[PDB]
């Protein structure tokens, strides 16, 4: 219960050579915090500014680590437990996990697990692109939400299941389909329209659309513009609000709002609120689920 | 042998429900091109800026058909013919294929296919990706190669395989590895670099990098930053080089150049240079073999 203590992340899952471990000085922090928790995490391909924004959701200008290269930045998955600026007695944990997609890792497996921990872990979701919803991306979330249910295994009045929040950045393109204006969650819904028909595709199309849209109880989309620009992109974090586009400030202040007002707490399959011990133990049970047993 | 006669693109390949199909108006008229043929096909995500490039390399500013909302723009493929910059008597034959990843159409198998097709009937193929390669991208690209085979033969003197160019859109990062500055061409080498030792996995990683070195006889990588700005970018074939961020203008003159000088013609498993009427051929034999018998 104590005094905003988290002066900056730390790793939670350490990922070495396709061996996922839990930190023990994480761990013993979670043990610590006895306060209900609100977690959220990110995912998303490599270097597509996931922990930038994952700090705004922290306030600081300074605290997940960033990097301006080619090369994976962010590795394994980190935690960052803050007072909830919207919940009292609450505590707002935050995820950062390590990119997807990194061509010198090329470890697809590897990715499914952190991928996976990270939505077996939130509350809400965070699903982080570039420019626009793919297939790819959106047969991806379905894979992982199977293999989630797999995990669960080795280890309906009102789920437990998180909530998803599909984020659009460096956004450029007009935003409308079929001649008719869209809201990014029109868009994504669009996107998750299911097949009117039946056929051997024709379903198996809205097959992942199903189950997508019934593993996340509630659903939200939000695009952001590219931040500052070309030049500066290396340097975001040392810049405030006044370099940066207008636009993109005002999108981030309207994602936090909704991440600050509408996640729920974390909930144990029982009701059970979630809180810094459920946590570590969910944590190990999982980590532990996964490696060891097929 | 005509006075350069292609006003604008013409729909090659035609995509409706499932059903790739050779347009005849097309074919008409690869029958009357005599001349031996440089074929450059461009291949990436929708919404990415390839038909956009694809007329740079026209040289005309208006041309492929560009559309600029969160929806599927070109559909099937395209072929522009038109009289070689820097070949005399030579026909540089562009194709722009219909972007990949659309969301409404959700077919891989379908994507397969263009992608397929577009390898095939090029000498050059050209990878069009933003910000950085993926192993997602990497590994659709692997897929497709050995795809190639299986087409081919239901249809090593200096090969006949298409040289390969990663073009690099809206790029936004530093570009070096390992504290150790980076060339687009480097990066893109160190991206299929391969694993130095032996394992279960330690193979099954640079298992593609070594088919996707071995297919492309010729590789190549160029980086673009971000043409003009959001605002402007729906609008993107009017403004002309002024209005444009020079970088853009540079590495796209650089990329045409490149284009121009080094693209091989077109040579079927025998020698024999491609043109006109042997293109019509290629074409019919691959889509009546796609389709049809699997
Ligand atoms: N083009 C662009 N760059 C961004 C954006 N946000 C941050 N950046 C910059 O891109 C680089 C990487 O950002 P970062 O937040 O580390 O992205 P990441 O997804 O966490 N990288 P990784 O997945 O490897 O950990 C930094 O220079 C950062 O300032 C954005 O929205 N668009
Ligand atoms: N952000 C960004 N936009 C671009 C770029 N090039 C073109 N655009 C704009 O993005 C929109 C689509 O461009 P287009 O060339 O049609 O892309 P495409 O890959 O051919 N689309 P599709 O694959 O669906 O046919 C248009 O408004 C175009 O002006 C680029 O390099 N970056
Ligand atoms: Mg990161
Ligand atoms: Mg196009």
């Amino acid at each position: 219960a104590s005094e905003i203590h988290m002066t900056g992340p730390m790793c939670l899952i350490e990922n070495t050579n396709g061996r996922l471990m839990a930190n023990p000085e994480a761990l013993k922090i979670l043990s610590a915090i006895t306060q209900p928790m609100v977690v959220v995490a990110i995912v998303g391909l490599y270097r597509t500014g996931k922990s930038y924004l994952m700090n705004k959701l922290a306030g600081k200008k300074k605290g997940f680590s960033l990097g301006s290269t080619v090369q994976s930045h962010t590795k394994g998955i980190w935690m960052w437990c803050v007072p909830h600026p919207k919940k009292p007695g609450h505590i707002l944990v935050l995820l950062d996990t390590e990119g997807l997609g990194d061509v010198e890792k090329g470890d697809n497996q590897n990715d499914s697990w952190i991928f996976a921990l990270a939505v077996l872990l939130s509350s809400t979701f965070v699903y982080n692109s570039i420019g626009t919803i793919n297939q790819q991306a959106m047969d991806q979330l379905y894979y992982v939400t199977e293999l989630t249910h797999r995990i669960r295994s080795k280890s309906d009045f009102v789920s437990f299941f998180p909530d998803f929040v599909w984020t659009l950045r460096d956004f450029s393109l007009d935003l409308e389909a079929d001649g008719q204006p869209l809201t990014p969650d029109e868009y994504l819904t669009y996107s998750l329209k299911l097949k009117k028909g039946t056929s051997q595709k024709d379903e198996t199309f809205n097959l992942p659309r199903l189950c997508i849209r019934k593993f996340f109880p509630k659903k939200k989309c939000f695009v952001f513009d590219r931040p500052v620009h070309r030049r500066k992109l290396a340097q975001l974090e040392k810049l405030q609000d006044e370099e940066l586009d207008p636009e993109f400030v005002q999108q981030v202040a309207d994602f936090c709002s909704y991440i600050f007002s509408n996640s729920k707490t974390k909930t144990l399959s029982g009701g059970i609120q979630v809180n810094g011990p459920r946590l570590e133990s969910l944590v190990l049970t999982y980590v532990n689920a996964i490696s060891s047993g097929d």
